């Protein structure tokens, strides 16, 4: 049967034989050793000069969400989001992965689709680019979509009545007023030891959302 | 069957017989005792004067990541990163290795691909070149890609309430 097919459907078509510039609907030349995808709301039949390869299908998508792709040729990798998008003749899904940052991120997955993380308006997170080396920051009630190479700058918050840095971890920075308690012992000059329970009110100032450098100050500390 | 092949595919072609400057598509002369790779989105058939060797394939890559190579001839070794890149007629993958610096580096691998290490913005590390003897340093939130001969200058931090130098190790400087 003729391969009648919806635009959502697609067929890569490797050719066993050299050029088909003649009698092709596109009239385009096609040397052997490299080939192309075909898609669109139309019927199609393989030529004797070319063979069918695979039934790549629609990859439905909405705004602010998508999947990774990488060329087999140049090797360049990029996320794509928004409109529905099939892999082209060479692009292929790529496997992003994280250094145990995933379970916190949740607080089974097809990693090839672009990872994303909703950010609470009080929260802020760092992404230190390894491509353009342009580290950047979000601060507000919005989701964030990574470039595949841009790892999060996860932070290790202290926790417990004693302040132990290793005790907790949170990629988000809850920089709101919410005071944190603290306990530090001290001793008087007359050698009289005493314990203390002492709360700390705290909040980070922001002259502007606009200035990255202040955020660089926000992240300059390993553990504020 | 004719070796029709994608540009991603490649075939080294050792020749059993002397020059083929005639009737070759490239017209290029080719003395016996040394030969060449062939690749490109095209069909190809071996000549009677030459034999097939091996099916080297595509080696997909992205920016700031890659693999080591070394000439069999001159013996020079270099990393290559970014664009996808097959070994040429003589280049071969080379095995970089480390003096137990690997497990800290993680804090099973094909060592032939170039090693790299993400550096936290507070962190900084040293790489003392043994080639050009040009030691250099990174400091910032970015990954670092070694020249294969450029070993890290690992440091031994002190740890514990007593300050014992042997107690801990960290290539990064917080």
């Amino acid at each position: 049967d003729v391969y009648v097919l919806s635009e959502q459907q697609g067929l890569l078509l490797k050719a066993l034989q050299p050029l088909e510039e003649g009698e092709s609907e596109e009239k385009v030349s096609h040397q052997a050793g490299d080939c192309w995808l075909i898609r669109g709301p139309l019927e199609y039949v393989p030529s004797a000069k070319v063979e069918v390869v695979e039934e790549r299908q629609a990859i439905p998508l909405d705004q602010n969400e998508g999947i990774y792709v990488q060329d087999v040729k140049t090797g360049k990798v990029r996320a794509v989001i928004g409109s529905t998008y099939m892999l082209t003749q060479d692009e292929v899904l790529w496997e992003k992965e994280l250094p145990s940052g995933v379970e916190e991120l949740l607080n089974p997955r097809n990693k090839t689709r672009v990872v994303s993380y909703r950010v609470p308006h009080n929260a802020a997170v760092q992404v230190y680019d390894y491509r353009a080396k342009r580290a950047r920051v979000v601060f507000g009630p919005e989701l964030v979509t990574l470039d595949p190479e841009e790892q999060f700058t996860v932070l290790s918050l202290s926790a417990g009545r004693p302040k132990r840095p290793h005790a907790r971890r949170a990629l988000c920075l809850l920089l709101g007023p919410d005071f944190f308690t603290d306990v530090i012992t001290i001793e008087t000059a007359d050698h009289a030891r005493l314990q203390l329970q002492l709360a700390y009110n705290w909040h980070f100032e922001l002259k502007n959302r606009n200035d990255p450098a202040e955020a660089a100050k926000l992240f300059s500390v390993p553990d504020f």
